[PDB]
């Protein structure tokens, strides 16, 4: 059920590491979760997973030079945009919040939820979890590989 959130993943931190030398964070990660989840709530700010799950490969075509995505097809927003809401990853500019905090959600629990409420909370080292996971169930080193591939060939 799962395996266009851990390839979105994977390919989004090849490319963030190809165009601009260091891999997806853990709000850009939490992004995918989001998306995953709420297929139809544009995502705002920090999005660049969410952009690989919704777009696949052609989400190389709408990165912005901050690695924010621009797609409004897709509800993909770098910054606050007039007549938008949806979730700000980390911004205020949204009728629903996302931020890091100790308390909040670790992914599977995330995935969990049932209730889109006005400010979501993500656990600490988000990224490090969901990157612990895949590499337990998937031949990382080599999706790493394929994906960079793919990447190159459209750049």
């Amino acid at each position: 059920m799962f395996e266009k959130l851990y390839s979105a993943i994977i390919y989004s931190d090849e490319f963030k590491k190809i165009l601009l030398g260091r891999g997806v964070d853990d709000l850009e990660i939490a992004s995918a979760y989001i998306a995953f989840l709420y297929e139809d709530l544009p995502i705002i700010g920090k999005n660049l997973c969410a952009a690989f799950l919704r777009m696949g490969l052609d989400a190389v075509y709408n990165v912005m030079p901050s690695g924010k995505v621009y797609s409004p097809r897709h509800k993909l927003y770098p910054i606050s945009r007039y007549g938008i809401d949806g979730v700000c990853i980390n911004c205020d500019g949204g009728k629903i919040i996302l931020r890091i905090s100790n308390k909040g959600y670790d992914p599977e629990d995330l995935l969990e939820s049932k209730g889109l409420e006005s400010r979501i909370f993500v656990s600490k080292n988000f990224k490090k979890k969901s990157m612990e996971i895949i590499e337990k169930i998937w031949d990382v080193n080599k999706i790493r590989l394929i994906a960079r591939k793919e990447i190159l060939e459209r750049i």
